[PDB]
């Protein structure tokens, strides 16, 4: 569960809340400056607030470590003890919100929705006066029950008497109510009201940046990642450490590139993942380290990879963010087994292209041309201001990549390869719907967002990249 997420409580809510419902150890975690996140844990009687900071690359928490996602830096500190400090601050347990404004089901203020884009088992909740309504599609006909708030109570006229109506819907998912003649009003899944036709995104957009809707539906998909703490054993093995750029944000198992071309001890790491939405797949990997170099080039020849997607400059702000793995132009280069010649490389407005050849050393006929887009122009922190730049970027990208025949999957990283990265393949995905089905399309952007989070973790990072990959899509359809 998520439950210690609190999206609406202010700094004194959240010290009244660990003071009069929490114990030593209690904590919970919020939205701010907006764009950042506080972590308000009771340590001796007196509550603590810890700064959590993300620009759109990772979790960057204050006396502790950089995150994938708030579950991923909870799962960790409520299993790795003595690591948040310099006094020892223990997140022990966690204080559950009630509130159901991120919860998929809830439309507070609203049977025609039912009727449209409901199935068997779809249901919402929505606000009656002060009581609520469990509106459920079985099939076909739609059944409202009424959910009576009696002193911060819910319940549905009889039995059990829950404290949220998250509980409620929880409990009536697992055990569901039976009408006297036999329907099984059984709560399957939620309706789905953010999947969109492609033509129509001007609207939900103007719809989204009403008092904002984007924060909300945003908000809602991030108490999802919850159900997305897949195992990251491989990238935590001794010989792994030094091959992650930030310890504690790992690939998958499920989904990791496993490298066998195998030097004969633990050769076959790297910190990537396959994501599918093998020619029109991509590998989201790290930037560069000196140490990772030559497993970068292994992973781009095996994987038959003829395009790299680099979002990031080599250095920002002072701090390394990738290591110059590619040679000087018209230079050679070997890397481990594998080499790369810089054939040319072309400079446009927002970004470099480098024709790159890459070989296996002692197998001439192995060669093959990688066509690295180096974006240069992404901001130190946030977003562009508009998706133009971006869209001509990645249009250039899927015109080279469809041009070569079985080409592997296309390689994308920044520094740890989950915002922009997310961002810019989250993007390509939903613009390569609209090339194919055309503008009178379906698009269902946390949906596909949430896909690409299963396969590597925090896939999409901040809400400035959630509005602008709704941004970029907008204007694709607009300039189609
Ligand atoms: C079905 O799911 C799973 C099955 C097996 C293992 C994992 C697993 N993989 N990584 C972690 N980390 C993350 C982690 C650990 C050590 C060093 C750095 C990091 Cl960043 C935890 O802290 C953790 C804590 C509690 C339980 C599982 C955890 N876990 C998993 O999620
Ligand atoms: C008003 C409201 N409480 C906030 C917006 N809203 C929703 C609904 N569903 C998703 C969704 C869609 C597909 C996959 C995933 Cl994982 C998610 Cl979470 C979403 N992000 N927001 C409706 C309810």
């Amino acid at each position: 569960s998520r439950r210690w997420f609190h999206p609406n409580i202010t700094g004194v809510e959240a010290e009244n809340l660990l003071l009069t419902r929490g114990v030593d150890g209690s904590f919970l975690a919020r939205p701010s400056n907006p764009g950042d996140f506080t972590l308000s844990v009771r340590r001796n009687g007196a509550v603590t607030h810890i700064k959590i900071q993300n620009t759109g690359d990772y979790y960057d928490l204050y006396g502790g470590e950089k995150f994938a996602t708030l579950a991923e830096l909870v799962q960790y500190y409520m299993e790795h003890h003595g690591q948040l400090k310099g006094d020892v601050i223990e997140l022990k347990y966690p204080l559950n919100c009630a509130d159901p404004t991120s919860e998929r089901w809830f439309h507070g203020h609203l049977e025609k929705l039912l009727t449209e884009k409901g199935k068997h088992g779809s249901f919402l909740v929505r606000e009656s006066p002060g009581d609520f309504v469990l509106s459920v599609r079985t099939g076909s006909k739609v059944t409202h029950v009424m959910i009576r708030c009696q002193e911060l109570k819910y319940d549905v006229g009889g039995g059990e008497r829950f404290d949220s109506l998250t509980d409620l819907v929880e409990h009536y998912k697992k055990n569901p109510m039976v009408e006297t003649l036999g329907t099984v009003l059984q709560l399957k899944q939620p309706l789905n009201t953010t999947r969109i036709n492609a033509a129509e995104i001007e609207s939900r957009v103007r719809e989204l940046s009403k008092l904002q809707g984007f924060w909300e539906e945003f908000e809602t998909l991030q108490q999802q990642e919850c159900k997305l703490l897949y195992s990251r054993k491989e990238g935590q093995r001794q010989e792994n450490k030094n091959k992650n750029r930030y310890k504690n944000i790992l690939p998958f198992d499920h989904t990791r590139v496993v490298l066998h071309d195998g030097d004969p001890p633990v050769s076959d790491y790297i910190n990537a993942n396959i994501i599918m939405p093998p020619k029109k797949s991509y590998i989201a990997t790290q930037g560069c380290l000196q140490n990772t170099v030559n497993d970068f080039w292994r992973m781009v020849f095996q994987e038959n990879s003829r395009v790299i997607v680099m979002t990031t400059k080599e250095v920002e702000r002072g701090k390394s963010k990738c290591v110059k793995y590619w040679p000087d132009e018209y230079a050679l280069k070997e890397y481990g087994v594998m080499r790369v010649r810089n054939v040319k490389e072309s400079a446009a407005h927002d970004y470099t292209l480098r024709e790159l050849k890459l070989s296996k050393v002692g197998q001439g006929n192995t060669e093959r041309t990688v066509w690295q887009y180096h974006f240069r122009t992404w901001p130190d922190h946030g977003v562009p201001s508009d998706p133009g730049g971006v869209l001509d970027f990645l249009e250039e990208v899927h015109h080279k990549q469809e041009s070569i025949m079985d080409a592997g999957p296309v390689v994308v990283h920044c520094s740890a390869g989950i915002g922009r990265t997310g961002t810019f393949i989250v993007i390509d995905i939903l613009i390569d719907i609209i090339r194919e089905k055309g503008v009178d399309c379906d698009i269902d952007v946390p949906k596909t967002i949430q896909m690409v989070r299963s396969q590597r973790s925090g896939m999409v990072q901040t809400e400035a990249q959630y509005r602008f990959i709704y941004m970029a899509v907008q204007h694709y359809i607009e300039t189609l």
